[PDB]
C-alpha cells in the first residue's frame, strides 16, 4: 500500500510545482501516487538533482481515482477496422500509390484506429523502421489494455543487439524519428528538451537513434498530455503547438484574436541547472480544440529539403518539428516562410508537400467553430445517466456511436438518421471531389514521362511541376483530414476544386508541348 | 375558410373542363381549391382571357382530400445516398470521368435520391447552373417537405442582380437549359407551348434564360403530372412523350400494337386565342408504365451536333426536346433518324450519344413486362393493411423496403432473401460486365494519343472513331439506366459483349497501326 | 362517380344547414357526399318533407377525403 | 390544461410530412415519444413508464384490499 510523503519538503525546492499543486483540484493528492522519490531527497540540492526520481506515466496512475474516464479511454471501437490502407479502391485514396510516390507514404498508409493503439501501431506500420517491430504474434492486435499496459507487453523486435533502422522486409521504409513520438505518447517528457533541440540535461532528442528511443517509450497518449498533474488544470504539453502559439505568437485561434484572447495559453517552463529545459502551455479555459491540436494538425517531423537551393533539411534543425498552424489556403504560404518541402515526386520530379491530419486547421472558420463548438462535442461528449453522476466520455470517436449526445442535444430539429444523412451528404460529395482530384493528378503525372521522352523542355516541365505543387497540396489536404469535408465542407470543396483546375492547366501545358515536339 | 364559386358560370366558356369535370371521381371538387378567378370572371371573354386566373400548383393542393398519398410521396428514404458521385470505385461508373471527358456529366454526376429533391437537386448540381444555387446552408439538404414547399425556401442564389449562365465556381458547368425543367417540375404547365416551341402565350420557352425560368419554378413532381385535376383519371403532361406516342404514332408500346391500342394515350389539346397552345396525353388504363415514362427514359434536352455534317443544333430546334422512345438495339438509328449527336470526346475526338436513364425502354420486352408487371407494381404498391382502407403507396423506391408487397406476393416461391438473392445475381453479373466494358473503352480510348503522335493516318483514327460510338453506346445504356440490369438481364448483357467487342475491334485495329506506323 | 347537386336551393329551405355549412372547413363539400335528397327536393315544400331523403351515417362518408383520420 | 387527446390521441411526428391527429385512442405507452416525453423532457421512455407503473401498482394494491375488506363484510 501507498505510504505518503511530505510534500511541504518536496516545495522547499519546487516552488512550481508548490504555486499549481496548492490551488488545484489535485491540492490533496499525495506526490507518492506517481513519484518516488527518497533517494531523491536525500542527495538533491536547491539546484541539483542529485538521484533521479522515479515518475510514473502510466495511465493506472490516473486509473486508480479515475477509473470512468480510463475505461472510456482504453474501450476499443472495433467498428474502426484496423490496418486498412488508404491506397485501396475502397478507401480514402484510390490513386495514393500513384500521387505519393517518391514518399514514405507509399509504403503504407493505413486509417486511424483506436486511440489505445497510437503507440503500437507507430512501432509496427510498414513506413516507421523497416518491420523490425511486431506484434508477438496477430492475435495480440485485439489487445488495447495490453498496448495501454505498454507497448512491449505486445510487441517484439526483431534484432535486440543493433539500434540501426533499416529494413527487416522488402517492402518497408525506415520514415520514423524521435519527432513523431511526440504525437504517440509523453514517457519522453522529462527527457526531451523543448522542440528536442541538444540539451545537456536530455537524453532524447531530434538527432537521437529511433530504436533507441522506441525501446524506452510504453504508453499512448498519456492522461497528462491534457491534463497537469499538480494542478488538475487543461493544459497541452506538446512542444510544437506552444512554438506557434506563443513563440510565433499565432494565438490559439490565429483567424480570431478575440477568442485567442478569451481562450488562450500561457507557457510555463521548467529548468535542468538553471536553463530552459521543457515546457508546457496552461489553458485558460477547457478547450479541446487545442488539446486535440497537439496532434491532430498538419506538421512537419522529418527531414525535407529547401525549396530556395534544394538542399537537405536534416533532423537536427528545427523545421523538423514543426507546427505550420496554418489552414489550406495559407499552408503554401506558411512552407515557404520556413523554405521547405518534403520529397521530389518519383515520376514528374516536383518539390512537393506532405500533408498530414489537419483537422485542428481545418476545423477553424467553420460554422460549428465559429459558434464555440469544440472537438470533445462531437467526439468524447458528457455521458447522459437517467441516474448517476455525470463525467466526459474519453472515447474518442465517430458521432456516429452516440448522436444524442454528440449530435441531435444541439439539433432538436432531426433525427438520427436525418443527422446521420447530412454528415453523409458531404462525405459523399467531398469524395467524389477527391476522386476526381485524384483522377486529373493522375492524368498529369503520366504525362510527365510522354513529354520529357517527346524532348519537352525542362523550362515546360518545371512549369508543370509548379502546378503539381499546388494540385497536389489543394488535393491532399483532404485524403489527409479524417472527416472527408465534414469540418469544413465549403473549404474543401473550394480547395478541391482549385486542385482540379490546376491539374487540368498542367494536362494542357503537357499536352500541348508534347504535340509541339512531335509536330516538330 | 374557402368559399365556393359556381362552376357552371366557368364552363360557359370552358366546354373541356365541363366535359371532364362532371364526368369523373373529381365532379364534386369545387374549383376554388385550385383557382381564384374572381377578375378572371369579371374580364374574360369567350376568347379572350382577360385578367389571368390564379391557379395552385403547389401539391397541398391535393394534400387537403389526399393526405395519404402525399405523405407517401414526401418522405425522404434517407438510404439512398445523396449526392453519392457516380464517377467513383464504389458507384456505378469508375472510369466515367476518362469515358466521358467532352461531356458536362465530367463535373458532377450523383445517383438519384427521392423523388421529393428532384427540383433543388437539378438546381444545386456542380453541372446545371455553374455553382449559381446552393442549399441555404447544408442542413437543409435534408428537408425534404421544404423542398417540396417551394425550392426557393430551400435555396439561395449567389447573384439574383444577373439572369445570365455562368460559373460562380471554377469546376461547374452550365448545362442546364428550360427543358430539364420539364422532368423535374409541372409548375410552368401554363406557361410552356407544347414542345417548347415559340408561341405568343407562352412566358417560357427552349430559348428562354434558364436562370430566370429557375426562379419561377417551385415545386417538384407535381401530383397532376399523373392525374387529370379535372377528371381525377389517368394522364401524361410530357410533351416530349406524347410527341413520340401520338405525333409520331409510335404508341405507348412501341413493339407491341395490341399492347399499345388496350393501353393507349389520347392526346387533348388547349388553345389560346383559338391556337393549338399545350396538350396532355389521357391514359386508356392507369399504367404507371407511361406516367413514369414521362421521365425515366433517354431523351434530347440540350444542343448537340448533327452526325451529317457536325453543325450545331440548338435550343430552338425542335431537337433540342426530344424523346427517342428506342431500346439500345434501336437506339443508334434513332439518333440517325433526326441526325444527332451530343458531344465529341474530349481524347479521342468522336462523335459519341449521351444517355440518360432509359428505364422505361429497358423494360420494353423483358419478361416482367411481357407479363403485364408495370413500374408501380415494384415501385409504389398498394400499401397492406390489417385494417384500414388500402390505398397506393406514392414512396417510389426501390422494392426492397417492401418486398412482401412488390415481389413476394406474385412470387409465393420465394423468402424474401431468395428474391434479395436474385436481384444480386443480375446485378452482380451486369456490373461485372459494366466494369469490363469500362476497361476495354478505356483501353481504346487511351491509345488514341498514341495512335495520334505516331503518326497513324485519319482514315484509320476515323474507323476507331465509328467503333467508339458504338463500344460508347453499348455500355453508357447501363450505367444511365438505374436497375443494373434488372429490368432486362439478358438484353443488358448482349448489350455490354457489344460494347465490348466494339472496343475490343477499335485496340486492335489501333494497335496494329501504330505498330506499322513505327516499324515504318 | 357522385354528381353534385344544387346545395343553394337546399339552402332555400334549410338556413340551419346554410348558416353553418357556408362558414365552416366544409363549404366546399356538396351534399351529394352524405345524403340522397333526389326524391325529397322533388316532393317537398319548406314545411312539408315529401319523401325522406337517405343520410349517410357509415364512416367511409368521411374516409374518401380523410383516409389518414379513417385509417 | 392537458386533455385525453394530448395523451391517447397525438399528433404524428413526421419526418417529412403534412401532420394529422392520430385517431387511434389508446394508451401512450404505444406512443410514448408523442403522447408523454414531449412534455417530460427530463424522461426516457422507461422512466415515464416506471412512474404510470408506481400509480397503477399502488391504486391496484389499494383496490385489492377494499375488494378483501367489502368480501369480508358481505360475507
Ligand atoms: C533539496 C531540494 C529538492 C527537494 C527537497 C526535492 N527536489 Fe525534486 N528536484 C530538485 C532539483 C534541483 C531538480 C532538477 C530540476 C530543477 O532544477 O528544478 C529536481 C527534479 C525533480 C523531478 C524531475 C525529475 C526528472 O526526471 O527530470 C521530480 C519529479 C521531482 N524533483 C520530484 C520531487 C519530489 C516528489 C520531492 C518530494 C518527495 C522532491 N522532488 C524534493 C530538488 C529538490
Ligand atoms: C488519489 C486520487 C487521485 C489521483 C491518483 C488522480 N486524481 Fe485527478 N482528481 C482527484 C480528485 C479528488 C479530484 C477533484 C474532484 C472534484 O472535486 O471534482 C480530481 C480532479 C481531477 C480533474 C478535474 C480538474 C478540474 O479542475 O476540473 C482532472 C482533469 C484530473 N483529476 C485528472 C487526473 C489525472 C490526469 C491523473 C493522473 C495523472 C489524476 N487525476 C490522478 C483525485 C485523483
Ligand atoms: C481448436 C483450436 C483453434 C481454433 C478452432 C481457432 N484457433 Fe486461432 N489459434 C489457436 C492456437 C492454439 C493459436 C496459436 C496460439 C499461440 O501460439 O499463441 C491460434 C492463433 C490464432 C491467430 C494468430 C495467427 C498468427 O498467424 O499469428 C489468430 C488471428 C487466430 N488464431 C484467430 C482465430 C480465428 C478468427 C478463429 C475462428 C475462424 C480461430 N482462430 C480458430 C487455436 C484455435
Ligand atoms: C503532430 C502529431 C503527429 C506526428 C508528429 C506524427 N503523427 Fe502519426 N498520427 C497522428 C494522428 C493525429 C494520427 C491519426 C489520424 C490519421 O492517421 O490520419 C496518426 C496516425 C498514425 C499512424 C496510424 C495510421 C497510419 O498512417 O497508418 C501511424 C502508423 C503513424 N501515425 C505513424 C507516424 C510516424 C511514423 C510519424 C513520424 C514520421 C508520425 N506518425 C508522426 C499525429 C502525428
Ligand atoms: C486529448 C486530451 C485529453 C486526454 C489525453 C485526457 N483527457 Fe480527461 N478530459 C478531457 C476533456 C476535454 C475533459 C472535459 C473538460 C470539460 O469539458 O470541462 C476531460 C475531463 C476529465 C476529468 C474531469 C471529470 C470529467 O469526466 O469531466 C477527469 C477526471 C479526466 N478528464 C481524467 C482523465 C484521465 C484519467 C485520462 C487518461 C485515461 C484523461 N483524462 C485523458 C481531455 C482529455
Ligand atoms: C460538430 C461536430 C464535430 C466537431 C466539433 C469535430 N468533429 Fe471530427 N468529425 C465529425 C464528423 C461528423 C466526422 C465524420 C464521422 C463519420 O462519418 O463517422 C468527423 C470525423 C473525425 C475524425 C475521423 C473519425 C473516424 O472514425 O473516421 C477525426 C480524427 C476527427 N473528426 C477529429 C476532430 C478534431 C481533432 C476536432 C477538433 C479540432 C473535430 N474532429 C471536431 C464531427 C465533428
Ligand atoms: C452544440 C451545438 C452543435 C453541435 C454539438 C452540433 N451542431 Fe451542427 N450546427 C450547430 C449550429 C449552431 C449550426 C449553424 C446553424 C445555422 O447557422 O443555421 C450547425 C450547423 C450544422 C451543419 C451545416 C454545416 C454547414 O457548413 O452549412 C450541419 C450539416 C450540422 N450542423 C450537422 C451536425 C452534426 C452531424 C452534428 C453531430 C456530429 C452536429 N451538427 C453537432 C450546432 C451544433
Ligand atoms: C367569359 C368566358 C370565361 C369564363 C366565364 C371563365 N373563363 Fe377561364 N378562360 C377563358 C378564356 C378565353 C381563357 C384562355 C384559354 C381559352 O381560350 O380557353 C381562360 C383561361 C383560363 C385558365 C388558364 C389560365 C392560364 O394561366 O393559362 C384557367 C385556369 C381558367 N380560365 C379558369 C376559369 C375558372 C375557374 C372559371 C370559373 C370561376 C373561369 N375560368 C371562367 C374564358 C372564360
Ligand atoms: C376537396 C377534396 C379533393 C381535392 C382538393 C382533390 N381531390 Fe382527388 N378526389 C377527391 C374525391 C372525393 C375523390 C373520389 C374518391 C372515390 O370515390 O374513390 C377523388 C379521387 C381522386 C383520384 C382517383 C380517381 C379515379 O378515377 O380513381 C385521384 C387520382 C385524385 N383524386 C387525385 C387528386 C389530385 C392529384 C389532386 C390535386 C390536383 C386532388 N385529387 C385533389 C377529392 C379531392
Ligand atoms: C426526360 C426527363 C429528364 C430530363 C429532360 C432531365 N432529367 Fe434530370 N433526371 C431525370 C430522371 C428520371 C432522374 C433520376 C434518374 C437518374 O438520375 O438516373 C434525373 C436526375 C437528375 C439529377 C440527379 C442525379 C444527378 O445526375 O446528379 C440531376 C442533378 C438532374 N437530373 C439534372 C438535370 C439537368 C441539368 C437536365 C437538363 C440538362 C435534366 N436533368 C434533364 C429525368 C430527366
Ligand atoms: C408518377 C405518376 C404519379 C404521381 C405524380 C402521383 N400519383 Fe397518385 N397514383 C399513381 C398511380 C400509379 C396510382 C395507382 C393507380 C392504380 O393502380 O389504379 C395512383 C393513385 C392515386 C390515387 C387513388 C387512390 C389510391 O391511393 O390508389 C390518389 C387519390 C392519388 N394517386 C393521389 C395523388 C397525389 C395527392 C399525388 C401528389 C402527392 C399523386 N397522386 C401523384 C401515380 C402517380
Ligand atoms: C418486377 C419489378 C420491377 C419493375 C416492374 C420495375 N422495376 Fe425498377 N427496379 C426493380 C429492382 C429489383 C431494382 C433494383 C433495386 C435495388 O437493387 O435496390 C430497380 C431499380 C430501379 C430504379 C433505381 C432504384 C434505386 O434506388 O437504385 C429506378 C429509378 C427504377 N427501377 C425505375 C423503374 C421504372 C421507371 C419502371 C417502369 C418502366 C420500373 N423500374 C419497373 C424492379 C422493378
Ligand atoms: C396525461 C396523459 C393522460 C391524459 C390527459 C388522459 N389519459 Fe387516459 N390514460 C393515461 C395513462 C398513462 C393510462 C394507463 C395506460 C397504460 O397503463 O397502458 C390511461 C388509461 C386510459 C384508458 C384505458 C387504456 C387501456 O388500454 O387500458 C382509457 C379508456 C382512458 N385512459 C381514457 C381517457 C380519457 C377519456 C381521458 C380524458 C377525460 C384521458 N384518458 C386522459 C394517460 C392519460
Ligand atoms: C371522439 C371524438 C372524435 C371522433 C369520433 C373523430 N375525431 Fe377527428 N378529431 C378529433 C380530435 C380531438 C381532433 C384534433 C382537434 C385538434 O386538436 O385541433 C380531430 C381532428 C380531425 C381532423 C382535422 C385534421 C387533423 O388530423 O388534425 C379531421 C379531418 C378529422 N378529425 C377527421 C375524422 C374522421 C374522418 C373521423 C372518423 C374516422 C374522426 N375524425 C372521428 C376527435 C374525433
Ligand atoms: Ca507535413
Ligand atoms: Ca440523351
Amino acid at each position: 500500500n501507498l505510504k505518503p510523503v511530505d510534500a511541504m519538503q518536496c516545495f522547499d525546492c519546487h516552488t512550481q510545482i508548490e504555486d499549481m499543486h496548492t490551488v488545484g483540484k489535485h491540492a490533496t493528492v499525495n506526490c507518492v501516487h506517481c513519484h518516488d522519490a527518497t533517494e531523491h531527497v536525500e542527495t538533491a540540492s536547491s539546484r541539483r538533482m542529485g538521484e533521479r526520481p522515479v515518475t510514473r506515466m502510466d495511465l493506472e496512475a490516473c486509473a486508480t481515482c479515475h477509473t470512468a474516464q480510463f475505461n472510456s479511454f482504453v474501450e476499443v471501437r472495433h467498428e474502426s477496422h484496423p490496418r486498412l490502407e488508404k491506397a485501396t479502391p475502397t478507401s480514402r485514396s484510390p490513386m495514393f500509390d500513384k500521387l505519393i510516390a517518391g514518399h514514405g507514404f507509399a509504403f503504407e498508409h493505413a486509417e486511424p484506429r483506436s486511440h489505445a493503439f497510437m503507440l503500437v501501431d507507430h512501432f509496427v506500420v510498414d513506413r516507421a523502421y523497416g518491420g523490425r517491430f511486431q506484434f508477438k504474434n496477430w492475435q495480440k492486435v485485439t489487445d488495447g489494455m495490453g498496448a495501454v499496459r505498454g507497448a512491449w507487453t505486445v510487441l517484439t523486435d526483431a534484432d535486440p543487439e543493433s539500434s540501426d533502422q533499416r529494413r527487416f522486409l522488402s517492402q518497408t521504409a525506415t520514415a520514423a524519428n524521435p519527432v513523431c513520438l511526440n504525437c504517440k505518447t509523453q514517457d519522453h517528457i522529462l527527457d526531451w528538451a523543448y522542440m528536442g533541440d541538444e540539451h545537456e540535461a536530455a537524453k532524447w532528442s531530434r538527432t537521437s537513434e529511433v530504436v533507441e528511443f522506441a525501446r524506452d517509450l510504453n504508453h499512448p497518449l498519456n492522461c497528462f498530455m491534457c491534463h497537469d498533474p499538480h494542478s488538475a488544470g487543461p493544459r497541452v504539453v506538446r512542444d510544437g503547438l506552444i512554438n506557434a502559439v506563443v513563440d510565433r505568437g499565432l494565438g490559439t485561434y490565429p483567424h480570431d484574436p478575440v477568442k485567442s484572447e478569451q481562450q488562450g495559453m500561457t507557457k510555463v517552463t521548467f529548468q535542468r541547472g538553471r536553463e530552459d529545459f521543457r515546457a508546457i502551455g496552461l489553458l485558460d479555459t477547457a478547450d479541446s480544440n487545442v488539446m486535440c491540436a497537439q496532434c491532430h494538425v498538419e506538421y512537419n517531423c522529418n527531414p525535407g529539403y529547401q525549396l530556395s537551393d534544394g538542399s537537405r533539411v536534416g533532423m537536427d534543425d528545427r523545421r523538423a518539428n514543426h507546427f505550420f498552424w496554418a489552414n489550406v489556403f495559407d499552408y503554401k504560404e506558411a512552407a515557404q516562410e520556413i523554405d521547405f518541402f518534403d520529397f521530389r515526386h518519383a515520376t514528374t520530379g516536383a518539390a512537393l508537400p506532405k500533408l498530414q491530419h489537419p483537422e485542428a486547421e481545418t476545423f477553424w472558420g467553420s460554422v460549428h467553430e465559429r459558434n464555440g463548438v469544440a472537438c470533445a462535442d462531437c467526439h468524447m461528449p458528457k455521458v447522459q445517466l437517467e441516474n448517476g453522476k455525470v463525467y466526459t466520455s474519453h472515447s474518442q470517436r465517430t458521432p456516429r456511436d452516440m448522436m444524442g449526445q454528440a449530435c441531435l442535444n444541439c439539433h432538436a430539429e432531426w433525427t438520427e438518421d436525418q443527422a446521420l444523412y447530412a454528415i453523409d451528404y458531404i462525405k459523399n460529395y467531398t469524395h467524389g471531389k477527391i476522386v476526381k482530384s485524384e483522377y486529373w493528378l493522375a492524368k498529369m503525372i503520366d504525362l510527365f514521362p510522354v513529354a520529357k521522352r517527346a524532348g519537352v523542355s525542362e523550362d515546360v516541365l518545371n512549369e508543370a511541376r509548379e502546378l503539381h505543387y499546388d494540385a497536389h497540396l489543394y488535393w491532399e489536404w483532404w485524403t489527409a483530414e479524417n472527416s472527408v469535408g465534414f469540418h469544413n465542407p465549403d473549404q474543401a470543396r473550394e480547395s478541391l476544386m482549385t486542385s482540379i483546375s490546376k491539374s487540368k492547366e498542367a494536362v494542357s501545358l503537357l499536352n500541348d508541348a508534347i504535340d509541339a515536339q512531335v509536330a516538330s
